[PDB]
């Protein structure tokens, strides 16, 4: 009776978290937005595909999206911390209701839950990979390369998630967008890289099958030294490489919500309900597109469904 | 070999066709953005549920979007005109290319083509309900309601699209967030409104199936006269209601593209490609959910699809 009742506790604050909270705001609906601080693309110099912001800085599009909703609507609130633990209660005067736990025992409860804790990138274990990733390597040529046009060459490190002739084909055509000398990248992978000269050959794209032993990032730019297994090194203008990834935190596996084969947890179309009734995700965590219009859409859904639920749960009481 | 050949052309310079757009220049692909000047919510004081832009005009969020895209990059071309068809070539010098002519009979060629045209709402023929459009009546309470929160009264218009007892409940629900006394108006429907007397006349709705007769807009803000067939009237401090909605323009029928039985048109997942190859859709025309995240992310999709198809027809020729 005393105790907050929120409407919703979202776990996230993130682009996905912070879309649900701007359309729960315009609805008076009450929530906390949990943020640890670290978000997947807080090492990325900027953001693209999101209409106004191309070119411009991640953190500052988060900050503004943050001062945008308190400037104006008082119904949510932040809190930065560090959350343990989500629960449905099956017990107790607020049994039915969801509950969340930080790293200092403090609680929240609510109505329902949005999961919007975003996924980890699994950076493959060559020596200065992880040193170039968003330097020299980029996940994505959409959101990274257009600076990097007229590059001597540029790469596709054709390894784990990408090492099949689609994937690298797909990647290198993006990659001759942006230079005239596109290398294949396989690793060790004979195979692989004989497919590419079969097939991408005639076209102009060269394979290259040796071990990499170390990357280099040059500081100045996003150049790279490839130094291989032979002793032998050259220089690459770029490197485009999509690492497997995966989900933030315990929260999926304490509320038991089905998964994807593809990673991703389980969506009901249209408000991206979780198999847990009253629980929601939103953003890279939910679907197999971990892009940040995907983040957008997804939070507006999200709070849609929280929406829905909370409304005909208030009002058709007399 | 002299005339302009463009990746795509963009039917469409809202929030669908800027999105595609702002995609496609960071792989160097080449546009034209058909803008014939009338965008669906341009006759909307602000903007809701777009990151950094809440409470922000709508127009300002496109201009600023195409200067976002104008101040760095040039592959992409806005004309100002009115567009009267699209065909693709079954003949000539360019078969297979796309072409679309404006008034003026001048033409443009491309690879693909981006259906963002939008929708346009066909509104009841109440007298007034025109004038009251946007300023009393709202076709969405997440877009609009929140400036009208502790008003008298708030009403739902329970006809047409809206005249069932599930649809009257859900805005009723909504609408109920922003006033203590919500009125459901069903307009003649007699049925209608009985059962909503039945199902929420005990948490303390009305029923109102009187005839409007006429709809006064206050000139101050968003009050509005609700004016009877008997005479009488009262006063409301808000009116929610959803028109059904057409495409625009002659584009879908010229193409042949399959619609789908909910009016849009249909669907290719997960780049939103039509029935028709090479051809897409984003926006309004391409869905059931017609608001502007989801224009957002169609629009990135749809050149996602392109820029996969333009990419391998070029760079798969040796
Ligand atoms: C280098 C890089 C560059 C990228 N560039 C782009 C780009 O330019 N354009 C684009 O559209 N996409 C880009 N992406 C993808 C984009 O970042 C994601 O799609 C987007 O961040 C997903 O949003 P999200 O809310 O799901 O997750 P996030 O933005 O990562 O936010 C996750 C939130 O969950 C919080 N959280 C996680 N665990 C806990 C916990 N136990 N307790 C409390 N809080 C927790 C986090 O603190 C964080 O606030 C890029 C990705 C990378 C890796
Ligand atoms: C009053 C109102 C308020 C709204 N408020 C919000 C809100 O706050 N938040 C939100 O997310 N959504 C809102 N919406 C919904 C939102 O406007 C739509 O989802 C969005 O505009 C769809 O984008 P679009 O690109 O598909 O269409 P549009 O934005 O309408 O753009 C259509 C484009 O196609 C062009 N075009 C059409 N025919 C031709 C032709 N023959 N030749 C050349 N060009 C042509 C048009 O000129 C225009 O440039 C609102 C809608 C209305 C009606």
């Amino acid at each position: 009776s005393s105790i907050p009742l929120y409407d919703c506790l979202i776990i996230g604050g993130g682009i996905a978290g912070l879309s649900s909270a701007l359309s729960l705001v315009r609805t008076l609906h009450t929530a906390v937005v949990f943020d640890e601080g670290i978000h997947r693309n807080d090492q990325a110099p900027h953001l693209a595909t999101v209409p106004t912001w191309d070119s411009q800085d991640p953190k500052r599009f988060r900050d503004a999206a943050k001062l945008n909703i308190l400037s104006k609507y008082s119904t949510v609130e932040f809190a930065n911390v560090k959350l343990e633990k989500v629960n449905q209660l099956t017990d107790g005067p607020y049994k039915g209701y969801f509950c969340v736990w930080d790293t200092k025992q403090r609680q929240w409860l609510g109505r329902k839950v949005i999961l919007a804790m975003g996924v980890e990138d699994l950076l493959p274990t060559i020596d200065g990979f992880a040193e170039c990733w968003t330097k020299g390597i980029f996940h994505c040529l959409v959101h990274r390369g257009y600076e990097e046009r007229g590059s001597a060459s540029g790469g596709v490190l054709a390894i784990d998630g990408d090492a099949t002739f689609f994937a690298a084909r797909h990647l290198a055509f993006q990659a001759r967008n942006l230079t005239d000398h596109v290398v294949i990248y396989t690793h060790g992978n004979d195979e692989l890289a004989q497919e590419v000269e079969s097939q991408l050959g005639p076209c102009g794209f060269r394979a290259e099958s040796r071990r990499i032993e170390k990357l280099v990032q040059h500081p100045e730019r996003a150049q790279m030294e490839v130094h291989f297994e032979d002793g032998q090194s050259e220089t690459v203008g770029f490197i485009v490489h999509r690492p497997r990834t995966s989900i933030r935190g315990p929260f999926a596996e304490q509320l038991g919500v089905e998964m994807t084969p593809e990673g991703h947890i389980k969506t009901q179309f249209p408000f991206n309900e979780t198999t847990v009734s009253g629980v929601f995700v939103a953003g890279d965590a939910g679907s197999q597109f971990k892009i940040g219009t995907q983040a957008v859409v997804m939070g507006a859904f999200a709070a849609g469904g929280v929406q829905m639920q909370v409304n005909a749960e208030k009002w058709s009481q007399p």
